[PDB]
């Protein structure tokens, strides 16, 4: 049942405003933890330090029992960590293939940085293989080479989530895919969530609520300012913490 990931009281803060008062969790290996709050308490900021892109001010992050606080996100790609970005701009003007061969030109590492280190995209022979390997278990064979400008969001958040998949991750972090979209495309997101978590990946999602996804939560963890107000780890845990009074009510608008 062993832990993957803790955080030890993790605080943070954006000048005076105290983000994160000592958060601490119990990310493990092969759970599909999702944290989820209104906007505001702090879920994107949990997680940029959890990754190393926002500093922890006081607290730890263990991966695998190791003291990963603070380390680079591209130092932690070779710890088990990586986590899915919104595709760029100027990256929407190059194929679905070659979206995913940045995934490689810098693992774990900004899809920015990465694709800045490209003069020209790699088509070496193993990168190819790999991501038409990946294209056709995303479902998106068929668009190798569709610019990734002409995906839909559905196309692109699996685009997204294969380019995390070019390091061959122990756990990918992924922060709010299904925030928005159709319910159609909820279990569409999180199909595959499943197609991965039986493949050895560990899941660290983020949602603003947890609606439509309850089935297949292997664990919840709710927030309110920076803290954490309740936690399930099971179907009838988690419903509770959901239709929970308090937890409720900071919804109710
Ligand atoms: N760069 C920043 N500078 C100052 N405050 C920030 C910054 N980024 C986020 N915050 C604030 O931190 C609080 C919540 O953090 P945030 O990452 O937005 O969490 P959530 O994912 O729940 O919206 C908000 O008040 C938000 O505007
Ligand atoms: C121990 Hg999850
Ligand atoms: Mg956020």
């Amino acid at each position: 049942t062993m832990e993957i990931l803790r955080t030890e009281n993790i605080v943070k803060y954006f000048g005076e405003f105290k983000a994160l008062d000592g958060v601490s969790i119990s990310v493990c290996k092969g759970d599909v933890t999702l944290i989820i709050g209104p906007n505001g308490s702090g879920k994107s900021t949990l997680i940029n330090v959890i990754t190393g892109f926002l500093k922890a001010d006081e607290g730890r992050v263990y991966f695998e029992n190791k003291d990963i606080t603070n380390k680079e996100p591209a130092e932690l790609y070779h710890y088990g960590i990586v986590r899915t970005f919104q595709t760029p701009q100027p990256l929407k003007e190059m194929t679905v293939l070659e979206n995913l061969l940045i995934g490689e030109i810098n693992p774990g590492e900004s899809p920015l940085n990465s694709l800045f280190y490209k003069k020209w995209i790699p088509k070496e022979e193993e990168m190819v293989e790999k991501a038409f390997k990946i294209l056709e278990f995303l479902k998106l064979s068929h668009l190798y080479d569709r610019k990734a400008g002409e995906l839909s969001g559905g196309q692109m958040k699996l685009v997204e989530i294969g380019r995390a998949l070019m390091t061959n991750p122990k756990m990918i972090v992924m922060d709010e895919p299904i925030a928005g979209v159709a319910p159609g495309l909820a279990h569409d997101i999180f199909n595959h969530v499943l197609e991965l978590k039986a493949k050895g990946i560990t899941f660290l999602i983020i949602e603003h609520r947890l609606d439509i996804v309850l089935n297949y939560i292997d664990h919840l963890y709710v927030m309110f300012n920076g803290q954490i107000i309740a936690e399930g780890r099971g179907e009838e845990e988690i419903k509770n913490v959901l239709s929970d009074p308090k937890v409720v009510e900071i919804y109710i608008g």
